[PDB]
């Protein structure tokens, strides 16, 4: 596991992984997912990576398709 | 045995899966993602399994929160 | 005079309308918003519009687009 | 004075304005859309305004609520 560039973690995320379908937390490497799970992923964490506390909110993929413009800024 | 009420193949369908980030196929037992991957999905299939041929589209979980209503059939 | 077919109230909208960049109502009519803002676009409806509290809930267009299969069973 | 932060045009934009529901060019100032229109808001921009070609996609307001994290950066 190299270090992430961002880790969120304590929240709820879904991961369509029938594995482990819900997780507290994800890392975050050059824009691919490195890693999902719990607080113990914050071992791989460095003075680099940045760190989101979810504070148990759920949390979700940004649209993300070929085809559509997600605006963002907004409020 | 377990049998899928819903199929969706022949997509585009991200997961948050490290070793799978994307699939093309899914299948949903009451709800719950019960498996992920390609068309061999279908063999699990039965005659009450309902099965959507996704055509290449690219398919994403519908918003599902408390807070969030989402606003069905505007044109 | 149009009368629309539901009107969805009560809720946190957003609307790309400088005028008015939230609101609680929304008008439906054929599948158009016919009409935006607040409480009084109640007064609009007869007996046959079909009213829908939204409960405080902040209401998003479904994504329609035809490259997208928007997965509802899950 | 007040300059847009950010122009996209050309794009499929829909808005809950009944009077104009579709549009392909939206200013953003300070988080707030200040105009919606086609190719003529970008007159609107100095050079320090961000501005996006959407090539012809449908642009939708990012999901903005307090109680969903939408993930970043893939």
């Amino acid at each position: 596991m190299n270090v992430p560039d961002m880790i969120l973690y304590n929240g709820k995320i879904t991961t369509l992984d029938p594995s482990q379908p819900e997780v507290s937390a994800i890392a975050i490497t050059d824009g691919l997912i490195t890693a999902v799970g719990g607080d113990e992923l914050l071992n791989s964490a460095t003075e680099k990576t940045k760190k989101i506390d979810l504070k148990r909110k759920r949390a979700i993929p940004g649209l993300n398709d070929s085809h559509i413009h997600v605006i963002r800024g907004l409020e």
